[PDB]
């Protein structure tokens, strides 16, 4: 929700990268009223 | 490209973590090899 998502490094594995993403787009998705 | 975008903390402005969005899905991309 409208919560920065945990960032594990730069090294973190691309299965959480992609969780991240995914909250990521969620959160975005919340701050940017859906605009984008 | 297969490079990790910089993410400039947690307190980022939404701009710029969109930004960071795109990067990430290009990474994501290439990476995942467009499996996703």
């Amino acid at each position: 929700g409208p919560s920065q998502p945990p960032y594990p490094g730069d090294d973190a594995p691309v299965e959480d990268l992609i969780r991240f993403y995914d909250n990521l787009q969620q959160y975005l998705n919340v701050v940017t009223r859906h605009r984008y």
